[PDB]
């Protein structure tokens, strides 16, 4: 699995869950093409996006709908969503696990990659 | 000055300095317009980006360039850049300071609202 | 002002205000000492807890009540406080900016020294 | 396993290796007491720091060595040691995972319970 997402709700303390994801890959005109998208776990992760062979070099965009999960708490929240934008294996494969911690006004986003 | 942006370097412990910006509005269209523009100071800090007149209720994205930022110090970063985007509303507070941390594999990013 | 701090709260975008805050310096026998403390202002800052002339090398801490802020706002929070254990040198830089953004499942803090 | 930590390094994009890590709880006296240790894996975790039965109510406190791990990279970093102290298990037995992102002067730290 070359490509992995986790997301965790810094209020709740807990893994957030059903979360919509969608991927996006830079195209030779210069726009973003749609690639994969899918919706968190209940563990907070979403996995399966895509294969090694389809997950070519390219720019990629991870786009998180933060707000629709805050709003079905009854929180109003500041972002619209939170974006991850990245080069990916422009040095041959890797594997790129993408995590995020949300609160309301603020997410952090880190990656580790192998 | 209704935008504020501050961004500080997490692995030097200092501001982030000559950081570029570019502030942009959602056309009514959803197209991104270029709205406003500048670079950091010595103090992290980028003011004087609006005006209250001209900063009127939609969609802002303020997308800052990192990637230039840790290639100048020698470091290969993960992110293209950094991206944040947001309503504003008349309705609630008046004075919105975006703030972003920042390390070559992770991002954090903060509004205070008021 | 050689040592300021600043907190700020995820959930509502706004300054942490009215936080306790204790900081204090080990002793040479590696207890720590009372050195300062006071409660942050309505911008979340906190300055004026030394002097130049006070504030010698050594392993000083800042302990912030993040616990019963979280509470005074009817939220149940995970940590007891957060603390901030570093190395004054005079070495480097003169000017420590502490700062802490909060949520009630996670804290984020970082060093500005100038 | 009811208490697990993770420990990221977002300077290089990667689990933290070998990190030192202690944790202690809080004894009658008020003062902390030795309760479990370990070193961070490949993958950047620690499990298997205790059980269930002897995981009792209590104040417990995971310091994680940052300052060592930091040095053995090259870098001087700002703080001596990332602490997180809690409450666990007070409204009955639960799962802990401790979270911890690494820069040389700043860290995050979260927690999800379950």
């Amino acid at each position: 699995c070359p490509l992995m997402v986790k997301v965790l709700d810094a209020v709740r303390g807990s893994p957030a869950i059903n979360v919509a994801m969608h991927v996006f890959r830079k195209a030779a005109d210069d726009t973003w093409e749609p690639f994969a998208s899918g919706k968190t776990s209940e563990s907070g992760e979403l996995h399966g996006l895509t294969t090694e062979e389809e997950f070519v070099e390219g720019i990629y965009k991870v786009e998180i709908d933060t707000k629709s999960y805050w709003k079905a708490l009854g929180i109003s929240p500041f972002h619209e969503h939170a974006e991850v934008v990245f080069t990916a294996n422009d040095s041959g494969p890797r594997r790129y696990t993408i995590a995020a911690l949300l609160s309301p006004y603020s997410y952090s986003t880190m990656a580790v990659v192998t």
